[PDB]
């Protein structure tokens, strides 16, 4: 074959060549000498070239590449950058850019859905209070009484010598994590720092395991302001198991809406520092990671004890048995509650379909194997057996430093 | 810059400095990561040779000695006259252990210093190869108390064909392709099965027929050798509580022994150098029995358990897999054959990472291979960042001989 990465599926014996990776402008963490794939954490004329590239992507997406409108838009952008140092996206350009950022996200297994994204344009927002209103609207629309809908809300872009719009919280919904006197944590240990930041900024803390955090919202060059979500806007699912009656007695729950709020959306050189987006959960994110990680709720031993498993020897597979029942409880409870959720089998089958769609549409799909393969039952899903090429395309969602 | 390597469960950071010692490239470039891929003159030989001799004398703390200097002259003298050289037995022993230590895909490396090395470099015929292989199997098997071992046959030489073992492992079950494309037995072994028959083997018709070995002395047709049934220890599979499981008629062999890899030491290449340890239960329970392109028994077990097969959200697949793994562990424990579960194995690997950090300043590891195929995030290795790179001595893939 050709001189592009050859990609193999070991289950089916089929081969593809990734030619899309040629479009990658930005380097990842690896070199010839060493693979750094498993690592969680990897303008002037510079703006113009990123902007030109994005405008070319837009016009090609609407099959008007080389058109008069295409060439006029290019001239517009360079003139605007020439005089002001920056430029602004048309509305349809933002919608295209946000969908493309999602389509481009190598860590997202949900990308079959990429073309179905509600884009709320909030580039008119001028205060923290209005951010909150926009966010509540997002949450209401996206939650939709359990019939979840993917959405993103985009706040004003970064601007030269003016402060950023930032949502301080890592997600729109987060449970408090309260550091105890003994040094243990009540609630979610992932959220200890954001919890202590909320208190420093005047929040009156609770002391439950599932206290919903307020939002800390920052408008340009202002201290962040604190906003409590009205509890009726935050849909949650109490967890029960279909046959283990005691599981409901554990008082476990999770919220419906996974909504990432700390990522930067980059489109044609422009940087949207506040641009929260939401989808629906894959069940392993809740049942395996959030509930069973040792550094999260860590409930495995408790569930195993209730199941009367032999927790004293690794070889009884007590961890695997408990984890499976916890995942089942998550699925069953969301289903009973009528809240959209997808299991890791159905999600990974749909990601394989996505890989085939993108092979034909673009000649490849950037994908992070370690993130795509679910954290339980890996080789039981078709993605385990699929080789993947990881690279950065733009538009992109990127990590950005915390605002404090 | 040297890689920062973080453990996300403990918050601890190390820096890998061992990777600087890498000379051969992996598949990745700055543009794109290819880490998930399964398949990625005299002065050149001389520099690899010297570097390996330096590794050796350093390992015995005699670096810079008379012995060291003289050995470097011997190697130099032999390469300059003949284009090649030969290893002393003790250097071979050191290189074999180092190749294993360096194997990025191996979760069992806490064991690396405990390897029995059989020198089979005085082998001159397929007949002799078979004798050496039977001794390896008998030693390694040890009536169920498994012992890691490697047997090293003669190195590649410029003027001739290679010594090769055609089979990918020393023990493999036949796969018989049916007229309608389906397979009886192990679908992974269809090609070696046909090669065996074609070289004269009378085939069986079972799901677990142990294959003969095809052994090749240089520039000769391979020869067929049936392993004596008493040499191949096997474990019938049953479940501690599910009575019908035994009725599935399942079984696996005790001894995992890879026989198709090339061992490279100091620039010299050992095209036949089979090595063996003991199994991690997920290799059998998860991959060999449940891969859809392997024995693919998930659905049969699910039905036997009376699971709801009609929907993925019942997690029938996850439930059947767990019980299959449990049966493997139980059965091996019952038969007194060494096995390690994925929790104990990954915990030991974490200890190995820490040992290697102190000893060498790093450890090459291939995350996708180290994390087990079920319950990944339930093991500590899932949460550990890892740097993959090629050090020498090394085990490598090589082309199939046919
Ligand atoms: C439609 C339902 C969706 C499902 C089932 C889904 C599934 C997932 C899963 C399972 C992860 C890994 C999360 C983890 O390990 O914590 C993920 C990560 C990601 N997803 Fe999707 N997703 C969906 C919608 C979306 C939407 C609407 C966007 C953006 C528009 C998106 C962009 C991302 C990004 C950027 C990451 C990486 C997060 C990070 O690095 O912190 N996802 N998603
Ligand atoms: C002591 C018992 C051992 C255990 C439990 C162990 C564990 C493993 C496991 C689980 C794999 C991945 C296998 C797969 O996914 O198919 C592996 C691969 C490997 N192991 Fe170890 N191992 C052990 C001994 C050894 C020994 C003695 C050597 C060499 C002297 C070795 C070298 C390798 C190599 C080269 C691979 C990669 C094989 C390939 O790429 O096909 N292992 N081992
Ligand atoms: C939109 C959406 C859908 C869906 N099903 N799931 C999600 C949740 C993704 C949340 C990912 C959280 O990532 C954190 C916690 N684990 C790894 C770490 C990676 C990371 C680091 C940083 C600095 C930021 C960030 N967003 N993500 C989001
Ligand atoms: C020593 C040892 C211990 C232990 N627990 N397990 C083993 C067996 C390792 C089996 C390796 C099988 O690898 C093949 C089949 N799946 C991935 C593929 C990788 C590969 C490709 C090629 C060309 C050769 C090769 N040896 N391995 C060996
Ligand atoms: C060290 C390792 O990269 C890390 O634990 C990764 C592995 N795979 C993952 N996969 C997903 N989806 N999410 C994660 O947070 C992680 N964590
Ligand atoms: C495509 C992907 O890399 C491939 O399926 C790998 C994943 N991880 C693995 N890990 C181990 N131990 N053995 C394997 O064969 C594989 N296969
Ligand atoms: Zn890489």
């Amino acid at each position: 074959g050709p001189k592009f990465p050859r990609v193999k599926n070991w289950e089916l014996g089929s081969i593809t060549y990734d030619t899309l990776c040629a479009q990658s402008q930005q380097d990842g963490p690896c070199t010839p000498r060493r693979c750094l794939g498993s690592l969680v954490l990897p303008p002037a004329e510079q703006l113009l070239s990123q902007a030109r590239d994005f405008i070319n992507q837009y016009y090609s997406s609407i099959k008007r590449s080389g058109s008069q409108a295409h060439e006029e838009r290019l001239q517009e952008v360079e003139a605007e950058v020439a005089s002001t140092g920056t430029y602004h996206l048309r509305e349809s350009e933002l919608v295209f850019g946000a969908k493309q950022a999602w389509r481009n996200a190598p860590r997202c297994v949900g990308r079959i859905q990429w073309g179905k994204l509600q884009v709320f344009d909030a580039r008119d927002c001028s205060s923290a209070q209005e951010m909150f209103t926009y966010i509540c609207n997002h949450i209401k629309y996206a939650t939709n009484r359990g019939n979840l809908r993917s959405a993103i809300t985009v706040f004003p872009q970064r601007a030269p010598g003016r402060g950023d719009f930032r949502i301080w919280n890592s997600q729109l919904v987060r449970y408090a994590g309260y550091r105890q006197q003994d040094g243990s944590v009540r609630g979610d240990p992932a959220n200890v720092e954001i919890t202590e930041l909320c208190i420093q900024h005047g929040w009156t803390p609770g002391n439950g395991r599932f206290d919903v955090l307020p939002l800390l919202l920052q408008a340009p060059d202002e201290a962040p302001e604190l906003f409590v979500l009205p509890p009726e806007l935050v849909l949650e699912v109490p967890l029960e198991h279909p046959t283990l009656e005691w599981f409901a007695a554990l008082g476990l729950r999770w919220y419906a809406l996974p909504a990432v709020s700390n990522m930067l959306l980059e489109i044609g050189g422009l940087e949207f520092s506040a641009a929260p987006f939401s989808g629906w959960y894959m069940s392993t994110e809740i049942g395996t990671r959030n509930l069973c990680d040792p550094h999260r709720y860590n409930i495995l031993e408790d569930v195993a004890v209730c199941m009367d498993l032999d927790t004293r020897t690794t070889s009884s597979l007590w961890k695997d048995k408990a984890a499976v029942e916890i995942n089942l409880a998550v699925l069953h409870s969301f289903q009973l509650a009528k809240v959209t959720i997808v299991d890791h089998h159905a999600a990974t089958v749909s990601f394989m379909k996505h890989l085939d769609n993108e092979q034909k549409a673009r000649g490849g799909c950037p994908a992070d194997w370690a993130w795509i393969v679910p954290p339980i039952s890996g080789s039981l899903t078709p993605v385990f057996h699929q080789e993947m090429v990881n690279y950065i395309l733009s538009p992109a969602f990127r990590y950005q430093p915390d605002p404090w």
